[PDB]
């Protein structure tokens, strides 16, 4: 599939999972549809998106997902710590890069059983050229080990 550290072409972007840091003590929060503390361990995946197409890209957190060995989604989370780094949404004009973090709570030292999923069509929320990019609708897996 794809490994941590490797850059690859995905749709109109070059995408990469930089590092995976893990924290313990700390309060975390669900990124949508809901004070909780440490559960077991929180992944802090840093990723980078590079727009290599002509059209501007409106990147969004919904384009991301973490799956189990049983291929099940893990709710996204965010900590007050990575303030300013939390990947949410924004515009990425042609030729530009954006780096941010995704976060999830999982069983202690269970990291190797997880795959980050990236769908460039889903990640780009530009409504002006949607039909013009349906071909990008494909999942890209990055195993975390």
């Amino acid at each position: 599939m794809h490994k941590i550290g490797e850059t690859f072409k995905a749709g109109h972007t070059n995408f990469t999972v930089n590092k995976v840091d893990r924290v313990q003590k700390g309060e975390y929060m669900n990124v949508g549809g809901a004070t909780i503390k440490d559960d077991e361990e929180r992944l802090i995946i840093e990723v980078t998106m590079e727009n290599i197409g002509e059209d501007s890209i409106s990147y969004n957190f919904i384009g991301f997902d973490l799956r189990d060995k049983n291929d099940q989604s893990v709710r996204p989370v965010f900590s007050i710590e990575e303030k300013g780094r939390i990947l949410m949404g924004g515009t990425l004009v042609s030729g530009k890069k954006v780096t941010g973090v995704l976060s999830y709570v999982i069983p202690k030292g269970e990291q190797k059983h997880y795959t980050l999923v990236y769908n460039p069509f889903l990640a780009d929320t530009n409504s002006s050229n949607t039909e013009e990019r349906v071909k990008d609708d494909i999942d890209y897996l990055v195993k975390l080990d």
